């Protein structure tokens, strides 16, 4: 039975986490994203000036083309990419998927053109939302799932230190105490779960739903929750140059917690100080608006405080504080 560990590393300010993936013999640094189901890479089909600063996949060397298939995706921050599809061998932390669909980029929006921290994305949401036309394809995880010791993966994202993606096993040394599980609703293809209530510093409120999303840097919440949080942060203000609420870097921020099936998951106020806003001398908050989309996005700010188990049996998610 297979299992493996892939080590991830945060980029500056923990903006994204990248892990090496070997595709047909070339290793690329990909952003593992539990919020989407497409494995796409910078390729030799892009314009040569866009290939610059990246490790690229050359499909003609090892790939088997799926003639006539395309993919096209749009993410939450407006970025997008599209291209064609090949099958190849994809290895992550020593686990190999043979004949994995590899989505070679033909076009990428400006956001990706300017991000040289990754060479593409490895989706880990449910395969039901993979964008490949005319027949959708399975994610790396769905491809190898039946070969792993247990059909699950687990993640520890850390603040300015390397972390891990555990495939097919749970590493009990990565969290304190025991895991608490909650059911997942995969009807929209996401790892969606319910929280029963939340506490933002001195204020507590009713529960809501959200997705466990490794691909989003911040903790995005309903505007009512964000207002409630920052009303407790002296001098907090929104700054469109920074991307949301900012405050003095020395501020004492309140903790934020959510109650999930009996377990309190706490994000300490020191993790809510994302870093320099890059707008003078303020810091950007780790909690920001979800822009009225109707569900919360439990991104990296939240994951940096937990060890999370993504279990295809249920499916369900398990949580425990990171050791
Ligand atoms: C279609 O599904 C997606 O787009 C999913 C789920 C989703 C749906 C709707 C709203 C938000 C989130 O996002 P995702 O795949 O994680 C997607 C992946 C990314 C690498 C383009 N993240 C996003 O689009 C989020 N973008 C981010 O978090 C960007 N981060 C920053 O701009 C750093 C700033 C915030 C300091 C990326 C550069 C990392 C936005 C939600 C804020
Ligand atoms: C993950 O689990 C497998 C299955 O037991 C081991 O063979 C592998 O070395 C790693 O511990
Ligand atoms: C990344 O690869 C495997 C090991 O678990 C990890 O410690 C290393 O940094």
């Amino acid at each position: 039975a297979a299992s493996g560990v892939a080590t991830n590393t945060p980029t500056a300010n923990d903006e994204e986490y990248i892990t090496p993936v070997t595709i047909g013999g070339t290793t690329l640094n990909l952003n593992f994203d539990t919020g989407s189901a497409d494995l796409w890479v910078f390729s030799t089909e892009l314009p040569a000036s866009q290939q610059s600063g990246h490790s690229v996949y050359n499909p003609s060397a090892t790939g088997k083309e799926l003639s006539g298939y395309t993919w096209s995706i749009s993410y939450g921050d407006g970025s997008s990419a599209s291209g064609n599809v090949f099958t190849d061998s994809v290895t992550v932390g020593g686990v190999t998927a043979h004949g994995q669909a590899v989505q070679a980029a033909q076009q990428i929006s400006a956001q990706f053109q300017q991000d040289t921290n990754n060479d593409g994305l490895l989706g880990l949401a449910f395969s039901s939302i993979n964008t490949v036309q005319p027949q959708s394809q399975t994610t790396f995880f769905d491809t190898v799932k039946s070969s792993l010791a247990q059909p699950l993966f687990a993640v520890a994202l850390k603040h300015q230190q390397p972390g891990v993606y555990d495939f097919g096993f749970i590493d009990s040394s990565k969290y304190t105490g025991s895991l608490t599980y909650t059911g997942v609703d995969n009807s929209q293809g996401f790892w969606s779960f319910n929280v029963d209530s939340y506490t933002a510093g001195s204020q507590s409120g009713d529960g809501f739903s959200g997705i466990a999303d490794t691909g989003t840097t911040l903790l995005l919440l309903d505007d009512s929750v964000v207002s409630q949080y920052y009303s407790q942060v002296s001098g907090a203000q929104q700054d469109s140059n920074a991307g949301g609420y900012v405050f003095d870097c020395s501020t004492n921020l309140p903790d934020f917690s959510v109650s999930i099936s009996g377990y309190t998951a706490t994000v300490p106020g020191s993790l809510i100080n994302y870093g320099p806003s890059g707008d003078g001398s303020t810091c950007l908050g780790g909690i920001q608006s979800n822009s009225g989309i109707g569900f919360s996005i439990f991104g990296d700010i939240f994951l940096k405080s937990q060890y999370v188990v993504f279990d295809s049996d249920g499916p369900q998610l398990g949580f425990a504080p990171q050791a």
